[PDB]
């Protein structure tokens, strides 16, 4: 159509038109009322039939190109759309209804795709070009985006989005998703209204912050907890709660906070939880503290695999954290730290479901003990594909935390509970 | 020889016509128009007996070394030459039909060749030189560069090109060069259709990366691939694919890009299938983690001689990497992520065949157990041939990926080849 | 030169040869002056002319006879601490030049991962020179020189990479009187635990001194009917000078 032309046309000249500086100063409304009058001189010259609306349209799309994130700006603001996958500057895909599907957008080049995906990325702060290929991000407004430099995308760099998500699950549609039976879902409330420390370890999109939601959803309203997280993921319903978050280094790259500070600050707010939005970096050691030196109940979200993974990988943690403790010492921090280390893995079939409800016990010389209350066993593969499997439990009657229980009157709760669910 | 006297009496004078740094102060990509007529207008300055149709081709090569890649020319040029090898400036070997073989054209001295394979890399815009003797990069086109000064090759400067095989076997070819039965080839599509996850183990040489393309071939056009390559040598139809590349550490032994540190990317961008194009480190782990971690009929490839052997390798890689995981759960994971194992081999006879397809199945003792579905069975040997060609298929009906078979509709040709294997 | 000088006797000398065109991974090891580097040019000179072949050396001293060799020389830290091209990215450099033979000069250090990677990965009949006394020695200078990498492997990883990538290891030893012999020619058989189990198919043994003070010995085999490599004898028809030679001993 005439229309494609002609906005071609007009940004061919328009950059050489319009300061980039002075746009660049304003908001995106500010720019677009500025870049109008652009676009109307622009018109003028070598004019075409093109309607009020046709016009409008034009200064939209090149807000969005020269300020925006370009042609995906239609696509990202629709509602239907689950993921966006671009994945080249000439294709881009669409899930719908759980069904991916092409598109008929595309950029102009790869490199004004490379642009905007550096425009995106910096929305956070981060950087990815050839020295930095690889750049992983969660936006403000929750949508996570993962992007890759054409170094190492031979098709040119690679663009994914996954949009955030309107309503969070709550423990009753984990029962119902049968990511974990009705016991497990009352050992778990016994566990967060207890003010056990808890490390939801699990792999990636394995469903770990949608667990600690769910089970910061238990904790007693009168406690003043205070969330700590790299983005505002975690809703609570809780009536005292603060909510943090760390902030990167910027343009030069200064003004940091890292989890770390966040967290060595809250131990001087007198909260009575941590809930940690995940833990990365040495955090970890003055997340540990803080389990044990009062703060009781703190909660964490790790990437692991196996409880037993996500114990070696806390002490990773803590020993580039650069305290330079003593190994022994670590694994003793741990043992008198956490309390439960919740799994969440996906199976082979795509679902979600709670593997492991560990338990740290002691230490016995080098190797750290733990007994499961709950292990999820796969019996094998259903007619219709979908991995079944069953939750069970390991018979413990008296797990270490039962101490906590009986401090709040669960006892009875938890001893129905673990024989129940076996 | 009068040809190549004439052409370097001619250049003699062309370099003082046009200097040499001259058409360097031009744009390369465009001078060289300018110099052509400086060589075709009074062509023979020097008043040199020629004709026409050898002129032309005097002209050519003038042009190729001022501009081009000077002899490499026609060697790049050809499509027949797969691989081209210079040990300095005197022998230079090529590939043709799977064999190495001396060439009769060189170069006139080593500051030509040097000069020759900077302006080859430096067009990727990398560049070797006594500070950085060293030098990897990928072209355009298509093809593998690597690059070794003289300060560390005694011999001089060397340089081999790997081309982009444009033409990969079908499973067709597959089938006419006896490699897999009929009954194999449809037991292969099966499997690749049904994803089941794979590794496709060979020998040195032994065909995987073809093995393994004929076999991405299987894989329906809907679903997402994310093609992840230490060296591009695979080549999909699939509308949906997305390719990746690792990055050796550079000289300094900064700005690498591992293969697990693009797998664990992969993991984040939404893949149907991961496809390694050869696993050969703790890598191995990640992706096992994404062949259950969902993403289901990820397929990698390794080097080992037979299919215990090749599993065994991938316990020793994933044992690598500091993961520090217990042996007993590398052989768990093992055994509840892989499917089917391919054992591909190059015969002394010179062919290759697919030896081996056989299925995992479990421990039973901490011993992982590998079920044979097809076997390739050596009769004997021919006097000269030392080759039979007998593919048999072990039976053993219901093999257990027979469920996922079934879901998929495919039950009807798996018994129909399994059975009737011959 | 070698069997005049009685360092090999010919079954030795045609099994030598038999390992180097056969393509198994050698590891030449002795104490210094042994001539293994003498030992290793001479085996080379074995490999097949078609084959690329490409010499890592710390410092030249091989000379290989084939048409299609690349030399290739280290650097020091010239630049002030830096520019060093390290015998380790020398190697793993030709593993990105597709040669079908990688030849060490000489493997003091982390280059040795790297190389049992090219054996393990492709690269068959590749070799190298190793500073050692015996060859369990030699076995354990290796490990150990592979932890020294700085690669976080277990033990019992490094053991079994050694196991599957290393075929041949051959001693030499520059003997009291001054003359140079081939101790031991062992075939790395797996590992059967904790420990590397050793094969040895052909063995030096000495017997006492002449009149003249000079050492007395002898070559013998231990009657190994089919080495662990035998397979790969097969590969190139070699089955019948392996067992030939292998016979003809003793
Ligand atoms: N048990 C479940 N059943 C069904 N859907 C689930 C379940 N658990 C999580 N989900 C859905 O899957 C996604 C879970 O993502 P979540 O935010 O928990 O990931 P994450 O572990 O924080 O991710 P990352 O490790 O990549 O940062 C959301 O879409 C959530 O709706
Ligand atoms: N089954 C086969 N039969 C005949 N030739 C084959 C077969 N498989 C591979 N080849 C040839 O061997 C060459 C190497 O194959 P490729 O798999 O790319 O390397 P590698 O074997 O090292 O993985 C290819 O160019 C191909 O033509
Ligand atoms: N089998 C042998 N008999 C006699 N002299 C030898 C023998 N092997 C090596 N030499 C002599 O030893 C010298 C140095 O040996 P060399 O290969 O440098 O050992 P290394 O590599 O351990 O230093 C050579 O110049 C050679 O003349
Ligand atoms: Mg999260
Ligand atoms: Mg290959
Ligand atoms: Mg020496």
């Amino acid at each position: 159509d005439y229309y494609h032309a002609t906005k071609t046309t007009i940004f061919n000249a328009l950059l050489n038109t319009i300061d980039l500086s002075q746009l660049a100063q304003l908001d995106l409304k500010q720019a677009g009322e500025e870049i109008r009058d652009i676009v109307a001189e622009l018109v003028a010259i070598k004019n075409v039939s093109m309607s009020v609306a046709e016009q409008e349209h034009l200064v939209q799309d090149i807000i969005n190109d020269v300020l925006g994130y370009g042609p995906l700006e239609p696509l990202l603001a629709r509602d239907d759309i689950a993921d966006i996958m671009v994945n080249g500057a000439h294709r881009v895909f669409i899930e719908v209804g759980g069904k991916v599907q092409l598109t008929n957008v595309r950029f102009r080049d790869n490199l004004q795709l490379m642009n905007i995906c550096q425009r995106i990325v910096s929305q956070v702060g981060r950087r990815v070009d050839e020295s930095s290929p690889i750049c992983d991000a969660r936006l403000p407004d929750g949508s996570r985006v993962n992007v890759i430099a054409p170094p190492l995308a031979l098709d040119g760099p690679t663009l994914t989005i996954r949009k955030f998500k309107k309503d969070k699950l709550t423990m009753k549609n984990l029962v119902e998703f049968a990511s974990i039976s009705p016991e497990g879902a009352r050992v778990l409330g016994v566990i967060g209204a207890c003010r056990c420390n808890l490390v939801i370890s699990g792999g990636t999109g394995s469903g770990k912050t949608t667990l600690l939601n769910t089970m910061t959803a238990f904790i007693d309203p009168t406690e003043r907890v205070v969330t700590c997280e790299d983005a505002a993921e975690l809703q609570l319903q809780q009536p005292h709660v603060v909510r943090l978050e760390t902030r990167p280094p910027n343009l030069e790259g200064s003004g940091a906070v890292t989890m770390r500070d966040l967290v060595k600050n809250c131990l001087r707010m007198r909260p009575e939880r941590i809930i940690v939005g995940e833990v990365r970096g040495p955090e970890a050691f003055d997340l540990l503290q803080a389990m044990n030196t009062g703060h009781d109940g703190s909660m964490g979200t790790l990437h692991a695999n196996s409880p037993r993974e996500a114990i070696s990988r806390i002490e990773s943690m803590i020993t580039m954290g650069g305290y330079g403790l003593p190994s022994k010492t670590i694994k003793e921090m741990i043992v008198g730290s956490v309390d439960v280390i919740i799994q969440a893995a996906r199976l082979r079939d795509g679902s979600r479901r709670i593997t492991h409800i560990t338990e740290v016990v002691g230490l016995e010389g080098d190797v750290i003990v733990t007994q499961d209350l709950f292990v999820y066993e796969i019996t094998g593969e259903d007619e219709h594909g979908k991995v079944v499997g069953k939750h069970r439990s390991t018979g413990i009657a008296r797990p270490r935390f039962w101490d906590r229980a009986r401090y709040y009157g669960l006892e009875r709760e938890l001893a129905e509970a673990l024989d129940a669910a076996e």
